[PDB]
């Protein structure tokens, strides 16, 4: 349809691609939320210029770290730490 | 970098595509979150199999519709209604 529908058609060939082979099948366990996170990006956290942004997306393990995702809790964080790192406003060139 | 790390890139895309025209520049307007919504999907609405999920994404505007969005806000709703009409499981072909 658009650049925008395909957009999370993306997010999910990822998420089931794991919890298809090892997983809750219908979620996903928050302990390879770690390096799910890393494993596939490995970019923004090559920076990580801001560090209240860093805390909240880091704070969310600190609080409790046992439990499972539901795709919307996956797809939110994935977006938290991009803004931390990336930089548009901020910088242009 | 992958097909994850410029899956949010293309969200942003269409993000600051209206927010540089008319908006908050650094946000947007919740107004226009709902044809924002369709104007650019107009496929996840023309079917909404559910009723539990899609009235949550629903019942948010029920709320209160007067405020700004912030990305992760705009983001995670796009997955809202995704998983309302998208049939992963429940349905193959």
């Amino acid at each position: 349809g658009s650049e925008l529908e395909t957009a999370m058609e993306t997010l999910i060939n990822v998420f089931h691609a794991h919890s298809g082979k090892e997983g809750d099948k219908y979620k996903l366990s928050k302990k390879q939320l770690k390096e799910l996170l890393q494993t596939e990006l490995s970019g923004f956290l090559d920076a990580q210029k801001d560090v209240d942004a860093v805390d909240k997306v880091m704070k969310e393990l600190d609080e409790n770290g046992d439990g499972e995702v539901d795709f919307q809790e996956y797809v939110v964080l994935v977006a938290a730490l991009t803004v931390a790192c990336n930089n548009f406003f901020w910088e242009n060139s």
